[PDB]
């Protein structure tokens, strides 16, 4: 789709999710952290109407880009979002999971006393690989058969 | 443009990867399983020159689409790829992780006798979340700073 | 210019590989263990920019040289490398596989409790004998012709 | 300076071995296949006097080089060598395992009815990783200690 709840109230999602009003409202998203904001496209206009608080971080998914200057600010924003009653935040990038996941991991290390190894394990454990519930049902049926001896 | 080696020689990747001659050649990919094949477009011509063997499975990423009809065919192809000396397979679909990951899970269940739960854990454990090595270094630098605050008390 | 992944994330390679920025960057190497290090030349300058952590072990490839003094130190370094998120280590020596492979085997015995015989089998099973991918394709083409001669009779 | 007997009488070795008259004699080498022969350096001069038969195939260790045109010639030479009691062939190249191993694999497939997978397994099983017998002794000592209960040194 996609978005994964990698920490309570904390959704790691993709650009399409960030652009999708039905889903944003359905999830009850109150904050959006765009880890690939383009100074040349501004804040998404749907967001004020949705009552969504926005933080855009201008970041390129390049190994020479310094994301670290945004670690604390982004973590603070995530903390604000999750600290609000009913607060739920979507963290996403335009493409690739590196930019958004990096800010989530920094948040977990700074606000939830996890080591990087522990934070990585936490996020990976909650990243789904079969969002398609039909396919999951199909795999479960296969599982039952193979367990039964096939 | 990303792929994870979720099982030895078995890359779960995206459409961008499947299109990239340089990366395919670099990874030494020998087989490609396209889990969202188009019947009327056929096989990517690039693969003939790269010496890549191809299997296309026509599938829609819809919960009403029955992917199970492809479980054995896809698993057999993955088995053939990995059984070949130096064999490395890229499994991908046009968009979304569902189509390709489903076939990988079926392979693990059928050929390595993992339960679905075990297969899911195996794949999840091997999907990286910081492909950007610069960012990883920056996070490790943060991790080191935090640990050294701890070490200074101890 | 070659390296074998003889254990997940653990590359046994040659001096040329250790010398190649592009290959190191492409493989995502994070640590290098040089089993034939030179005291007074220090750490390779290229490793600083690549973000590579280095351990040099001073060793001679002579049957009278005692490598055992380095077993634990080298094994600990390999363990640290592989324990790091995204960690990948290249172990090499200036020439000959003796110095580097010895440290890899010691690591497998110490940290994974393999017997020497089991560790040797594991490494041997993962050293490619046809690194040249062209030659491999050519051998596979021969293999195919031989099989098809059989299939034509059956 | 090493050679592995990967098939009875068939040694897969390095350049140093090919250069060492003393080792060649100690092994009883009768044939040498140089898989990286250099046209301008010709046949090693020592071989004629020692009665060693030589086949040199001119090959580059590059992915665009077609080694397959030498498959049959190399395989035939190897088979002749191994056809006589006491026949022993050293197959080698200047550097890298690819050129020499490729000819050996082709020989096993053509003359010993192995699939490529089987031939690869055979060669890999007989390829040494620690030529240094001192280091091997040291690892064996460690092995005994760990088996006796030791956890770390």
């Amino acid at each position: 789709m996609h978005a994964d709840e990698v920490w309570p109230g904390l959704y790691l999602g993709d650009q399409d999710m960030a652009n999708n009003r039905r889903e944003l409202r359905r999830l009850g998203i109150t904050h959006v952290l765009n880890a690939s904001h383009s100074r040349w496209r501004g804040t998404p206009e749907a967001y004020e109407g949705l009552g969504i608080r926005y933080l855009g971080v201008e970041a390129h998914d390049s190994p020479a880009f310094d994301m670290s200057i945004h670690f604390q600010t982004a973590a603070d924003f995530i903390h604000r979002a999750l600290s609000q009653p009913g607060g739920k935040i979507l963290v996403h990038s335009a493409v690739g999971v590196s930019r958004s996941a990096t800010l989530v991991l920094a948040y977990l290390m700074l606000y939830h006393h996890l080591t990087l190894v522990e934070a990585i394990k936490k996020v990976k454990d909650h990243r789904g690989i079969i969002p398609n519930r039909g396919f999951l049902r199909q795999l479960l049926a296969l599982d039952r058969r193979l367990r039964q001896g096939l």
